[PDB]
């Protein structure tokens, strides 16, 4: 398949090179199966989603994302314009309240839930979680996300957007999950995008265009970009049947765009996602 005009994030994990603007992929589209948003939540209504997000599971008095950060990065997992597995199923779990912050017990709950949950839900496919948030470093954060993991999920975290190294931001740091540094469209590191030895992988993070809440559209930037892209990958891969949920991120690793990137300091890997598509 083939979507022309694509943003810039899609046609990168499709491209060899930077500066194409069509978004290639098998038409598959992760069909089978699922993506867990742990986020703020996914306004499952949007019409980008096809009826394919739902709720699954809040911390707080509503499953309504309230702040469109988990609908935005559930548009680039899996909505129809704006994401790399066009036919996945996502579901959301509002770990984070609607100013996008939530206690690590309630982070550390909603990872747990996904392990348990994902028995409730038809992913023949595989199971992949996106966990776009990030705060400082917990073993406590690290061993849920490591949990996760271990049932059976291909977990894809931010690496975290304070220009840092990651070992001291949780779930970044934890080893066993795909922990996703942020590229701009210019094959850059993004600016703000944490690095060191734990990053897994680089996704698009900077400018990335996706599902709002309200129904709309809107372009931001954060290591809590690329995650979605790399998660969305995985669901698409595993579709494809090219790996599973315990080996998705060696295999992105393997299969990336490697030494593309710039400003990528030394020891931290130099891969950008990439779906090796050919049409
Ligand atoms: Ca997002
Ligand atoms: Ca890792």
């Amino acid at each position: 398949a083939a979507q022309t005009n694509a943003p810039w994030g899609l046609a990168r994990i499709s491209s060899t090179s930077p500066g194409t603007s069509t978004y290639y992929y098998d038409e598959s589209a992760g069909q089978g199966s699922c993506v867990y948003v742990i986020d703020t939540g996914i306004e499952a209504s949007h019409p980008e989603f096809e009826g394919r997000a739902q709720m699954v599971k809040t911390y707080y008095y509503s499953s309504r994302d309230g702040n469109g950060h988990g609908t935005h990065c559930a548009g680039t997992v899996g909505s129809r314009t704006y994401g790399v597995a066009k036919k996945t199923q996502l579901f959301g779990v509002k770990v984070l309240d609607d100013n996008g912050s939530g206690q690590y017990s309630t982070i550390i709950a909603g990872m747990d839930f996904v392990a348990s949950d994902k028995n409730n839900r038809n992913c023949p496919k595989g199971v992949v979680a996106s966990l776009s948030l990030g705060g400082g470093y917990s073993s406590s954060v690290n061993s849920a996300a490591a949990r996760l993991q271990s049932s059976g999920v291909m977990v894809a975290v931010a690496a975290g957007n304070n220009n840092a190294d990651a070992r001291n931001y949780s779930p970044a740091s934890e080893p066993s999950v795909c922990t996703v540094g942020a590229s701009d469209r210019y094959d850059r590191r993004s600016s703000f995008s944490n690095y060191g030895s734990v990053l897994d992988i680089f996704g698009p993070g900077t400018s990335i265009l996706s599902t709002w809440i309200g129904g709309s559209t809107r372009s931001i930037s954060g290591t809590s970009m690329a995650t979605p892209h790399v998660a969305g990958l995985a669901a698409y891969l595993m579709t494809l049947g090219k790996t599973t949920a315990a080996s998705a991120c060696r295999y992105i690793a393997d299969t990336a765009n490697k030494g593309d990137l710039s400003n990528i300091p030394f020891g931290t890997v130099n891969l950008l996602a990439y779906n090796n598509y050919q049409a």
